[PDB]
């Protein structure tokens, strides 16, 4: 009914097989068994071979070995030195006798991945006859959050409806979760919340005996692929649910109504991971209704969850979303820190503050937030978008790792130089008791999963990003597309090559210099530059005859600058300095300003919108070549989706040259068309 | 649960009592029956009296007779000279003895019409001792389309949901459909549709076995005061609850399909008013579906509908609702004309073409539709819109009737001077079968029934224009204020002046010049200046740094200015000439361009959003000083509207105003405030 995505497992040839005779489990836990399960699977469906599951070696059998440190008979010096939970070591025997792999976890989950690891080198076609790896995740969680909704609708889902729900219920049995699962897991995932943020009325019961024994059969499936389960939650649940007068945090009552209900949820769920909750924005309910800040109002679910090892993770997406267009000295982009800033070290060390990517809403492009590197005292954790509700909604290429290693490698000096975002939210800059990133799933009913069938690389990647933030984008995209489509080296080149250039392309054609949005408003889908411009939702471009862009100077704009630390707040205060790629963010400029790069802004508008219509038409000419190589149902898929891009592209550039032109009255220096 | 409205009958002092002891019912059909019990309700209510109903004269008794002209003993020469059917007369007895008043119908709804306008009489204070009035209508086809859902949603609905319709069913029983038929009836409505153009997946079902009981019952009531039911069509029945594999209408099949549903209708309705049709219009089904034409497709129904004497009316709201807006050439003003111009003569006699007052979408200004005067052998009926969709949903007050007298009596020239759009529509220019004026529904489930209190005089209004065109704004408005607040000379002409100038400050402050648009796309409420600007609906304004408006000429644009006959053609060709209201209709002119007022066209811009705001306010003020004058729940239901349209209209001048500073760079010339 769907696609293996990247565990495809493909058949090798007679050239490429291995001899093994026996896998030897030496736990029976349910991880341990879903590892040997996928073992089984992946040798069987690659290397046609069955070898027999027991739980002693056989000395003379060529043999994988899966266990933790406490089952092996020698202890070796690398397995030794793992300190990670869910780390783990591969290592061939190099005894001349019979061929041993070892695979041996720091816990049952380490051995899990392991396998994984395991099976994606042979699909990689890599030799394993010397094998010696150690891995441990930097990141503590690995988290995707959904965006579904009961009705079996998914806010911003471009792929498909839910896989959780329909009609107001569960969809009972649960195949597909299990692969979910295994998809997750083979990445590294290890936690997951299956409900929108948005909590609507038939959602905010999932914390209730009516759904939990639904909720927790869920988490029965994830919680054998190491993943565990956090729903998101209505803060005002007391009231709707509780036949509470309030949900006050400093409510005596109300904060012994949400201890009775972690409670009960841990007798249907006892590892249950916690709750996600978005408060106090888009007219969400939260502390502020009680006039109180968002330390009491964590801290009092932070306390309730304490007792069962739960987690807090509250979203910093806060902001004033009833902007007056007129007020020029409000910036949207400083909110977030001027909300939480002031409460560093008021939180319960179960609270996490999850903050996006950057200061306004998953654009093509943004600064970073400025909150990461500035609450040592408060645990942080990164929030990315997996799917693409402003960077093409997979109507368009849009592979996304580039633009997430910019901003994990970003260096927010906090502690001078060598302070990148990914050492904030991996903890080791702070010290974090728990920290790391997650992610908005892309996934939907669509048997493909992902809406784009190149957006499954979006997934995968932003698994092995949260595994290892320090993995290049060239491999990443080099893993995936070999195990999607296969090692042929003109397949491999030229998908990678896509990916790797699709985010570029696509910001090509959209907004220019950084200034976001230029979307229609409601989808979020195509060009409209005035779109939210007199709203109010604090989007603003300044667009007039003459100039464009957020002065966020200090000097004579909203001061947003000065939320960074020195170094970067320098940077970007300076028109001459600013990144031309960050300019209309930080700066109003005229039409005819000068960029590093020797363009006007306006020409720059122009090139780089007439380019990325070229560009898209090269990503569909150099897949068309690949027809012959790619399954026919997977190639017209994908080349379905390229010319719908190439189509919508034509109009971005259109909408956004005409706006310009009739604005700024200035032509395009080469005499291309602009209607 | 209700407001009366209109017919409110309220109780009158000891000095202005009438006496009678009878009422002489000649007829007991079920038309006479509601005359007569209207008669009782408004001489019981002002009155206070109860005069008996009896169906013999007594020579000695003052009373009020109801009769025709067969029960007449003696027929005089006025009413002798009535020739429409739903004529009257009202005429007191010129006798010295008793008090008697005639009211003297052609058929039993003309005593209906007659006892409504003798009510209103009273209510109004009117001297009846000598009483002489012949009223005839002079539109024939009187009528209301509902824009209801079965869902109870109402689609541009801004005064409650559906009274017809909930949870895909009818409302069952009914007072309140018997409330709205008393107060259609008495402005002179005798038509209704009572479901959305916008045929969806249940009211595909009205004209079935399923709902056609339902829609019996209600069409009872309405037979009762004189009003003919009507239902909306999905033109791709046959295939949507038919089973045939085509709707084409020349498919034999289909006909005989159609027949046959005409004669299951006609059993549960033996007098059904017909269909109404929305075909080949924003992606709703047609004949063009199948490769036909609008004569072919209307036909086809109207054979359907010819044995059993009903008609179709075939909406001319056709257009390219997928127009690339860099296609200047196509002009969506023009569409309806070029659609619907070719096919005059070839339509059967029970169609008639159904034309908005405007060739785009009830903007609050639009030059007349050039339909109307162009087809003198096809039947045609003008629509207007009574639901304020763009002229400000019953939040901002706005009286149309002003706007429909302009439309009414603007001169086509059709057949040289005096061919007004009335004399079009009321067939007498061209002699046509059927014709005459529809208007969409302003009410919905709210008490005072239409949102805004004030716009009852809406209904109200369009009743009595389609009654009689040539009724001036002035005592429409002074005949709805008397009965609905009473005769107090302040409030008369307080609320009386607010009517009349309201639709002129909403101009005022919304898009210039005729231009249009400038609309929130979805919902249409409040001001977006690009907001369909790069959209596919056909509605640009094309402003720039430079100027503004769609070039309609024939010398360098559109062409759309030929549709007119010449001397109109002429009049909107030349820059010169074209008035002011709609130049930017038909002329692209610089923002320098001086008016006929002497303005610019930017300081005009400038200049109406300031003042219309302090119109607004102004509006507010005159209200407040009816304090006192006024019970309390109307005067803070009103005032509560006006503070909401004077906090709006700020919102749409400064918008506008900011919009075209950054675009003209034009300061205003008094120096306000433009943020
Ligand atoms: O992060 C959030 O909560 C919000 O992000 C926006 O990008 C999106 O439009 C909303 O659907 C969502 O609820
Ligand atoms: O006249 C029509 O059919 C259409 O008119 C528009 O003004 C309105 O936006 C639509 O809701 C409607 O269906």
């Amino acid at each position: 009914g769907y696609e293996p995505c990247w565990l495809r497992y493909e058949r090798k040839d007679q050239y490429s097989r291995l001899r093994f005779e026996e896998i030897v489990a030496k736990r029976t836990s349910p991880i341990f068994q879903a590892a040997v399960e996928e073992l089984q699977k992946g040798l069987r469906s690659m290397m046609e071979i069955e070898p027999q599951v027991v739980q002693e070696v056989n000395e003379t059998a060529n043999s994988i070995w899966l266990g933790t440190l406490e089952d092996e008979e020698f202890e070796r010096p690398l397995e030794g030195t793992l300190v990670h939970p869910e780390g783990y070591v591969i290592r061939s025997d190099v005894d001349d006798g019979p061929f041993r792999i070892y695979i041996i976890g720091k816990t049952d989950a380490g051995v899990l991945y392991g396998v994984f690891h395991f099976l994606r080198l042979l699909q990689m076609g890599e030799n394993i006859a010397q094998l010696s790896i150690i891995e441990q995740p930097k990141n503590r969680l690995r988290m995707i959050n959904h965006w579904d909704n009961m009705d079996g609708s998914i806010e911003r889902g471009y792929a498909g409806r839910s896989i959780f729900f329909v009609d107001d219920q569960f969809v009972k049995q649960n195949q597909r979760i299990k692969d979910y699962a295994r998809l997750l897991a083979s990445v590294g995932i290890n936690a997951i919340s299956i409900n929108n943020v948005n909590v609507h009325k038939t959602e905010t019961k999932l914390i209730t005996d009516h759904f939990l024994p639904d909720v927790a059969e869920v988490a029965d499936i994830f919680r054998t692929y190491g993943i565990k389960t956090f729903l998101s939650i209505n803060y005002a649940s007391p009231i709707e649910i509780g036949g509470l007068p309030t949900a006050d945090p400093l409510d005596p009552e109300v904060r012994w109504w949400w201890k009775e209900t972690a409670k009960r949820i841990y007798q249907y769920i006892p590892d249950f991971g916690g709750f996600v909750v978005k408060a106090d924005s888009e007219f969400r309910p939260g502390p502020f209704t009680y006039g109180r800040d968002h330390a009491e109002g964590a801290n009092m679910l932070a306390e309730a969850l304490a007792p069962f090892g739960g987690l807090v993770i509250w979203r910093c997406f806060v902001y004033n979303c009833q902007q007056d267009w007129r007020d020029r000295t409000t910036d949207r982009a400083k909110a977030a820190y001027d909300h939480f800033k002031p409460l560093d070290g008021q939180f319960r060390e179960n609270v996490i503050l999850q903050i996006k990517n950057g200061p306004m809403d998953f654009q093509v492009r943004e600064p970073v937030s400025p909150l990461f590197g500035a609450m040592p005292k408060t645990n942080q954790m990164m929030e990315v978008q997996i799917t693409q509700e402003y960077t093409g909604q997979q109507k368009h290429l849009c592979f996304l790792i580039p633009q997430w290693k910019e901003v994990l490698d970003f260096d927010t000096y906090a502690k001078g130089k060598g302070s990148e975002v990914k050492k904030v939210i991996d903890g080791s800059l702070f010290d974090y008791r728990y920290s790391g990133i997650a992610g908005v799933s892309n996934i939907g009913s669509d048997p493909n999963w992902t809406g784009h069938t190149l957006a499954q690389a979006n997934l995968y990647g932003f698994g092995r990003l949260a595994w290892n933030p320090d993995l290049s984008a060239e491999e990443i995209a080099n893993e995936w597309v070999v195990q999607t489509f296969g090692d042929d080296s003109q397949v491999v080149e030229t998908i990678s090559w896509m990916l790797l250039s699709s985010w570029r392309i696509y910001e090509n054609y959209t907004s220019p210099l950084g200034v976001g949005w230029m979307v229609n408003p409601g989808h979020h889908y195509g060009p409209n530059v005035d779109g939210y411009e007199y709203s109010h939702w604090g989007t603003y471009h300044y667009a007039d005859r003459d100039g464009i862009g957020v002065d966020r100077t200090v000097a004579t704009g909203t001061g947003y600058t000065a939320q960074y630390f020195p170094e970067n707040a320098a940077m970007y205060e300076s028109l001459d300095t600013c990144p031309d790629e960050l300019l209309l963010f930080f700066h109003h400029v005229p039409y005819t300003h000068r960029l590093h790069s020797g363009e006007t802004v306006i020409q720059h508008i122009y090139n780089t919108h007439f380019e990325g219509v070229e560009q898209a038409k090269q990503l569909r000419k150099r897949w068309e070549q690949l027809k012959g190589k790619i399954d026919e149902k997977r190639y017209h898929d994908v080349l379905e989706r390229l010319t719908i891009q190439v189509e919508h592209a034509k109009e971005w550039r259109d909408v956004i040259n005409t706006y310009f032109y009739r604005k700024s009255g200035i032509d395009d220096q080469y005499g291309r068309k602009i209607y």
